[PDB]
């Protein structure tokens, strides 16, 4: 499913995302964008030989099973393809983890390099909330 921007804003508003460890509801979405452009079936090989999954990619390393990724683990203990479901619970539920791990949003080096110190509320500017 591909979500609108005002769509996947009131979604992770409703699933708890806005200013969750801070991070106000524009860093979402603007993270969302430049992953996956609001795809949740998007998939992304890394070099090292995982792949992100989902609105968030989500990374096979460390936080997902798809029976593929040798020395990896699994700490939001779901296989990866449940990241790409039109539900975006699971992708949700993942990033609070992700985001409480110490390094923020940082994790997503989209987020730091396109998002982190931009006028991210311009993300969800127009939007019913």
């Amino acid at each position: 499913k591909v979500f609108g921007r005002c769509e996947l804003a009131a979604a992770m508003k409703r699933h708890g995302l806005d200013n969750y460890r801070g991070y106000s509801l524009g860093n979402w979405v603007c993270a969302a964008k430049f992953e996956s452009n609001f795809n949740t079936q998007a998939t992304n090989r890394n070099t090292d030989g995982s792949t992100d999954y989902g609105i968030l990619q989500i990374n096979s390393r460390w936080w997902c099973n798809d029976g593929r990724t040798p020395g990896s683990r699994n700490l939001c203990n779901i296989p990866c393809s449940a990241l790409l479901s039109s539900d975006i619970t699971a992708s949700v539920n993942c990033a609070k983890k992700i985001v409480s791990d110490g390094n923020g949003m940082n994790a997503w080096v989209a987020w730091r390099n396109r998002c982190k110190g931009t006028d991210v509320q311009a993300w969800i500017r127009g939007c019913r909330l």
